[PDB]
This record gives C-alpha cells, structure tokens and sequence, in this order.
C-alpha cells in the first residue's frame, strides 16, 4: 500500500556498562551502518580509513555487515593508528574490543 | 551480548505519489509513533488532541497501533477541528484519508 | 537554494552521570520534544497525560517550550501518577527532577 | 547543565522538484554528512569511494563540509564510474548536479 524510500535506525545499546549509537541507513546498493562511543567509532564498508588516520580517529573498519549483530560478530578489517595505540588490530573481533570505542 | 536502552525508526514512505515521514520510538510502557505529511498528521494514543485544536493543526489521532501498517490501518478516533474541514472524521481509516495530511 | 520540509534533532545528553534521548521533529504548527530516561520522560504540550497514566508511565508534561534548554528550565505542568509517587508534582522545574526519570 | 554526548541530524529537503535526505552526525574529529537521493548520494570526506564504486553506486564524494550549506557549494572531489556515467565529473559543483541523484 505503500513505497519506503529510505529507512533508518538508531540505537542506543549498552554493552560493558558503556553506551553506544548504533546506526543503519539506506545509502547505497549497501546500507550504510556504525556503532559509535564516547572515544571512537567502528563503522562499515562505507568508511574511508584514510580520512579517519588523517583526522586521528580511533577508528575500526569491518565489511560484510547489514546488521548490529553482524558487526559486532565481525573481525576488524583495518584499524586506524590511534586504535592500534590502545591495542586494537586487525583480525579482532568487534565485540571483543568495542570497549576501547567507549 | 548487548543492551537496547532505546530502539527509533525513520523511515521515508510514499504514498498516492505523496511523501511522508514515518516515525516510531520507544517512549514509555508503549511506544511512540506517527506518520506527518506536508500539511498535517496522524499520531498515536500519546497525542493530545486538545493541544492540536488549540494550535490549529490539521491532525488525527489513532490508538492500538504498534507498526506503520497498524496505523495505515487504524481507523481514526479524533480528528483535529482543521482536520474535519477537509472532510476527516472519526471512524475514517487513515489509509483512505491520509492524502489529505500531504 | 532548497526547502526544508521537514527537520529532525536526535541528542543522547548526559545530566548527573545520566544518560537522557532528547528528541525535537517539526509535527505541526508546534514542534514535537521530548527528553527520555531509563525509567521515564517528560514531552511538551502534544503529551496527553491520560495516556500516559493509562498505561502506567512515569511522565512528565511541560508547555511553551521549543528547545531542551527550555524543557530543562520550564516548570511541570501535569506529572504522571507513577511520577507523583516517586516525588515528582507540578510546579518542579524538571531539572530538579530529571534525575528521576532515568 | 548537561554535556552532549552524541548529537544527530536528519532533514528532509527539497531542490529541482526533487527530494533528499541530509544526515549529519557526530563520528570522530570530523563529522559524517551526507545527502541521499533515489538514485545516489553524495558524502563527506568519510566516504571510501572505492567501496561505492565496488557496488555499483552513484556517489560523489566531497570534502571540507561541515554543514548542508558547503556541501551544496562544495565541489566534487571524487565521482563513482556510475556518476560519471551520468554525467558527474570532479570539479562539478554539488548544487549543480544534485538533481541527477534524485
């Protein structure tokens, strides 16, 4: 009855007793998604990590992702530096180090 | 692995060629969700008709409704003064009156 | 050079350690705010208190206000039943109480 | 009275007839913007373009924006092969080639 031009969702979730902003969008021929803390951000495919090394972001990249779950099951593609500084490298998963984003 | 402390929706729908925003958020022991056109609005239970007479909105209010597809299907239970101008009343289904809130 | 139909402002604030969603979308001739803790929120005039005490939710209604810094500053109008028995009345100014709601 | 932890924007506008969806977030030390139409999208300098042109997306990608404003008068920096299949090539002003991702 109707046409959805565009979605999206935003979540608040708490992990380890921190809070983060999941995001998710319409963009392109993929959804465009990322979970946000206080100290840094991991976001999908989308994400340019050239621009976060270049702003000093303390940054993850993960690919293959549609969902919240799906992220936080997926392993880290690139980190940026200032994520490497506090441990986070390529190859861990996302859950296992999002507290590092908080 | 996760906590969701507070879960939005925006989604952008068309709808006779008209475009509408469709919102859903938690709230309280119900959540909170409404759907606004160009030119007026349909919202659920949590609306206070009183204040959208008072402020001459063009705007209905529906109740039991938990998903857009309730709402589209929800027949109106207060219309706004402006909004029984243009022919909305009480007991119409907003699917068939919403053309009338772009 | 555009028109804005239609504006939305989604904002995860903190007040004494705790975490809030404060919410602001145009709806009609007045805008849509709200501000939503843990255990409960306050929302401006389109609020119907009814529905609020109907399904048990802490709640709080304040009116004339645009911004969250005029929510913060203005005073309680209507308070949920749930909401008087944890100590909140009209008259608070709902920063003095929003402790309560998260 | 309060620290904002995370803040979020979502408008939706209208150019040429046509309308879009702007998202502004905070990310990292720079913020995530971009302006989505039916066909394509335009982001800041977050955007991996290899990634858009990897799934076939009509994208162009700008740099130095921090509001709707400079993106529309930001210049392209970067045009997925879609884009340029379309006509949009680096150089081009956003504002001037906007309506060819609706």
């Amino acid at each position: 009855n109707y046409f959805q031009g565009h979605m999206m969702q935003i979540d608040s979730i708490e992990i380890g007793g921190k809070v983060y902003q999941f995001f998710k969008s319409d963009l392109g021929n993929a959804p465009l998604l990322f979970i946000k803390g206080s100290k840094g951000y991991a976001m999908c495919g989308y994400l340019n990590m050239e621009t976060s090394n270049k702003v000093g972001d303390i940054a993850v990249r993960v690919m293959g992702v549609k969902t919240l779950d799906d992220m936080l099951s997926a392993k880290v593609v690139e980190a940026s530096q200032e994520a490497q500084k506090v441990g986070i490298n390529p190859g861990d998963v996302l859950r296992n180090v999002i507290d590092k984003l908080g």
